[PDB]
This record gives C-alpha cells, structure tokens and sequence, in this order.
C-alpha cells in the first residue's frame, strides 16, 4: 500500500488546519490514505505543560472519525520520552517496508526543520510534504514537496487563548471537538 | 443598535464569508449581521456570474441555521448594478435607528478608490474591514478594522475546482455544497 501521508502532531487543540492540510494532501498527491500521529512529548517543546494524552486523543478522534480516509497512528503513545520523528519513521518504515511515506508539515515547521533531530538522515527515509500557512512561508534549502492550499491562519495557541478569553471559536474546529472543548473546560 | 452588512455576490457562499461576519459580530459587539446580495455586481458587470435567485439560495443554505445572521434584500428590488452608496442611502433614511457596520475583506479594501461615491459612502456608514491572504489593509482611507485568523478561501477557486472536481471539503457549508453539485453549477 505504497503512498501514505502522515501528519505528526501535538494537536492540543486539533482544529480545521490540521483537517485542511490532511485532505488537500490526500486529493493533491493521490495517496491512500493519512494517517494523524499524536505525540506523546512534543520533542521541541519538552518544556511546557499540555492537555493529557487522553484528552488530546479523544478530541483526535473526534476531529477524524467522519473521514474514512483518515486514522489515527499510536506509534508515538507507546513509547516513552519526547517523540522524535526520526525515530517513530524508523519503527514505522520497518513495520510497512511497502509504504511511501509522505510526512505532512505546515509552514512555520518547514522553517524548523534545521534542528529537528537526524534531519538528513530523516529526510532520507520518508518525502516530505510541506504546506504553506500565513506568516510562515515555504522556502526552504532542503529538497521537499509542496502543495498549495487555501491557507488558513487558525492554529491550537490561538484557539486555547480564546477559549480562556471566552472568545469565539466558531469556523475554527470541529463542532464536536467544540462541544468537549466546552464540557470539560479545558483551555479556561 | 449596531448591525453588520457583508455586501456580496454569494457565487458561492463561504466559510470565509461565514468567517468574516461572526469575527466582526463578536469583535464590535454587533446586535446582528445582514449578508446583502448584489443584482448585478457594480464591478463584475456580465462578467459570467450565476443567477440572483440560485445565488440567494445557497446564500439561504449558507446563513440559514444561524440565528445572528438573516439576508438584506433591499438591492434585490429594481434595476441592475447594485450601488452600495444607494443601497446604504436607502437604508439609513429607513432605519435611522441603526449604525450600520459594511464589512469588506482586503481585496474589497484595496478597490475602495474605485467604488461608486466612495468618499460620501465613508461619511455615511462605518467600513469595517478584515485580512484577507494576499492583500493587506493598507488604506488611506479611515476605515475601522478586526484582526482575524485568514482564510484563502474565494468563490472563484470554488468555481474553477467544481469545474475540475477537485476536493472542497471544509471549504464551504456542506449544505451549499450539495446544492452546487446536485444542480451541477459551475461545471463547464
Ligand atoms: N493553520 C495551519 N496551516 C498549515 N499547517 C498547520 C496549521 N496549523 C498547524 N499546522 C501544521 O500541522 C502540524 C501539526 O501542528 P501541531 O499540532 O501544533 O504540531 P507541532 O507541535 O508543531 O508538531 C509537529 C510535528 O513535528 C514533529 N517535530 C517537531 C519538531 C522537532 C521534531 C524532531 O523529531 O526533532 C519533530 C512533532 O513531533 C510533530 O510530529 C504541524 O506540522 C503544523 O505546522
Ligand atoms: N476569504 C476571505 N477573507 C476575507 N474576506 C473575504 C473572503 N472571501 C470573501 N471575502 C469578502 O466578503 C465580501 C463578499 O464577497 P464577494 O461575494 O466576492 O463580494 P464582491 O463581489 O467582492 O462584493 C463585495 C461588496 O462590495 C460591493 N461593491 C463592490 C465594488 C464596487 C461597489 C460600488 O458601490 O461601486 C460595491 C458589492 O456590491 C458587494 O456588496 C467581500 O467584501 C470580500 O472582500
Ligand atoms: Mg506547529
Ligand atoms: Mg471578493
């Protein structure tokens, strides 16, 4: 099943960037299917705070269950420390030697992409797909693809700060991802 | 009673307008907002654009489950190009109850030299203007505006995607979405 996408997240909140730039990769590069990939310790950002594996996981779900082309990848959840990328597409490259896969970015990681850990050798074992967003922009000296989307400024600081603020939200994220957001006062 | 108008064409409807009308609404603390469709565009004269009664119901489609928007269809009545400077006139000596809040987008902001009694229109009515990817608000003119998380979404790149079938999912309110592709528009 050779052409996967895979878009790596923290997804706290996920939101209608991350569901965007999945289906217009899909449809853009004809793959089979996308596969969203939480983080257990986002490997930039070890020191910080962020909503519980759990609750991450069940707005993922929420976000991704209406899409048949899309599932959720757990790869990272059963591993321990900061999920480094290049690890997590080592297992996954060996679990599925019959898979192509492109690993999904938006455009303020392309600009980071310099001090992800094993870079080059990262770059190596899967194609990358980055994908313009506002503010950010995609030029970049390593030889990646990219698909050009209605881009979309949304992103999870953003909407974790309105929810504290008691701001709207509406258009940003899933309805449903909404309604837990509001149930369980995460983000106040 | 501070109300918003987006004057538009609707050829489709979008998240972005959808987008741009609660943004406001809750930034300026607006009673409610009125999508306001055009006869005949002033600036997009034949053009090639769909028909006023197809374009006011997938604005119905569009607005219908939100209790905070309702549709103006005071330029619907009579003659051809929709003059906002008329319209505006018409309705301010109708309500002058109302502060009437006109929204634009960026590319609306940028075309401003150009509207029909531009600098009277600015003396009747408050411009509120927003962000819009590729075009900054820059003007002379003292137009108030609201920050927003932008959104590249246009009708005519729903329209040429139609035309190819290429993907529009969270692009516009599935509602619209069934319509356009049910009555088969913008194909060919
Ligand atoms: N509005 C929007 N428009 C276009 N793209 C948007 C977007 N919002 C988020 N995105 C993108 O979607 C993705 C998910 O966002 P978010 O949930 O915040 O994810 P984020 O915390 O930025 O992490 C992104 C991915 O990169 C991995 N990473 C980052 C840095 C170093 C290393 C390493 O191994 O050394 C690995 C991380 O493990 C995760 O897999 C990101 O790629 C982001 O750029
Ligand atoms: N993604 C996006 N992000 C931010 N804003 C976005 C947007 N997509 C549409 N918009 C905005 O939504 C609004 C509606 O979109 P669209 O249907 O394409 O509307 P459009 O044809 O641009 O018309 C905008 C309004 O201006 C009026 N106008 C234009 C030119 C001259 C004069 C005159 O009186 O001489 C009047 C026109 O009759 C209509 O009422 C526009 O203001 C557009 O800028
Ligand atoms: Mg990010
Ligand atoms: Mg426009």
């Amino acid at each position: 099943m050779r052409k996967i996408g895979i878009i790596g997240g923290t997804f706290d909140p996920p939101h209608y960037g991350h569901l965007l730039i999945a289906n217009e990769v899909y449809h853009a590069l004809n793959l089979e299917e996308v596969w969203f990939l939480p983080n257990q310790i986002p490997p930039h950002k070890q020191g910080r705070d962020i909503t519980s594996v759990e609750s991450r996981l069940q707005m993922l779900e929420l976000a991704t269950e209406a899409e048949e082309h899309f599932s959720i990848c757990l790869e990272e959840l059963s591993r321990k420390g900061p999920s480094y990328t290049y690890d997590t597409m080592l297992q996954l490259t060996k679990k599925y030697p019959d898979v192509q896969f492109h690993f999904i970015i938006g455009g303020d990681m392309v600009e980071y992409l310099p001090k992800w850990y094993n870079i080059e050798a990262l770059l190596d074992l899967v194609t990358f797909v980055g994908v313009a967003r506002p503010g950010y922009k995609l030029r970049t000296p390593y030889p990646i693809t990219t698909v050009e989307i209605p881009e979309f400024a949304v992103s999870s600081s953003l909407l974790r700060e309105r929810y504290k603020e008691k701001k709207t939200c509406k258009y940003l994220l899933p309805e449903k991802v909404q309604v837990y957001i509001e149930r369980n006062g995460l983000y106040e």
